[PDB]
């Protein structure tokens, strides 16, 4: 469980938000690209693995699936891909914090790490930020 | 401790590389900027701050230390900013591996976030990765 990660596409304001689910804690990473590609997937799990143990990625699609750039970045950082209601109540919620913010941020990218940042702190009493912690240190 | 990272900008290829360093641990995570201004650095530490419980900053240098941008990207993420060896070995050995990997991207980014992988995974017994979570867990 402390290894398993899903990822998630969503579209909003014609950029595409790639987003990493931590799935024991509900802890996420994002970003905005401008479409989803197999390369700018194989980044970000390239930068997600350097930050946190992903064993396991449960790929959002079977286009990333297939990709062999995603699976060459997938080999090259030592994670299992996978294949893949509560992840789409998780896009709807973060399309709700983003529009809570929008008018704090110029930029869409902004507003997104700020959507990041308040899931992860949110209590509901723990946040999913100490949960990851929590859960991996465990697993130490 | 928990809580206090140290920014740090270096220089490679005509590219700046933006790192943050957990103190207490020797985790780091970085991006690659075409030159650092305050708006670099509000962006990455909005970022980092909603990936990790960032209490306090010690500033890399004076310009970001008083850049409004930066002091807003503080103020909303809740970090105390602070001023300013150990990170000048840091610098060398990221340059280090950087160069070991730098035939496996293309990209300088690319090589960037394995030498970040590389780094917070090696053993030396712990890694950075285990630490900072260790570390983390322990106040929660
Ligand atoms: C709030 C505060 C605290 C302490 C001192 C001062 Cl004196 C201030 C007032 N500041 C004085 C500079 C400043 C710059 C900004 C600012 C300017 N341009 C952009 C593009 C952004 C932002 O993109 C970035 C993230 C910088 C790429 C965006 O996408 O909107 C900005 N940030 C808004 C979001 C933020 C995370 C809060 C950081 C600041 C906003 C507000 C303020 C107001
Ligand atoms: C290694 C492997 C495992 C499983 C199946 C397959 Cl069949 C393969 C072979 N692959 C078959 C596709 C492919 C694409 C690549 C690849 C292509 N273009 C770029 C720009 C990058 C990379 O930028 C990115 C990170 C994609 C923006 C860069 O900066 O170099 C690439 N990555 C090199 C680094 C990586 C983290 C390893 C991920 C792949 C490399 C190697 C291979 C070799």
């Amino acid at each position: 469980s402390p290894g398993i990660w899903q990822l998630d596409c969503t579209h909003l304001e014609g950029k595409v938000i790639l987003v990493a689910v931590h799935v024991a804690s509900g802890y996420i990473e994002a970003e905005v690209i401008p479409a989803e590609t197999g390369q700018e997937t194989a980044y970000f799990l390239l930068k997600l693995a350097g930050r946190w143990p992903v064993k396991t990625v449960h790929t959002d699609n079977g286009s990333n699936f297939t990709s062999t750039t995603v699976k060459a970045a997938c080999w090259w950082a030592g994670i299992k891909q996978e294949d893949g209601g509560v992840i789409e109540s998780m896009n709807k919620e973060l399309k709700k914090i983003i529009g809570q913010v929008r008018d704090q941020a110029e930029h869409l990218k902004t507003a997104v790490q700020m959507a990041v940042f308040i899931h992860n702190h949110k209590r509901k009493g723990y946040s999913a930020g100490e949960r990851i912690v929590d859960i991996i240190a465990t697993d130490i």
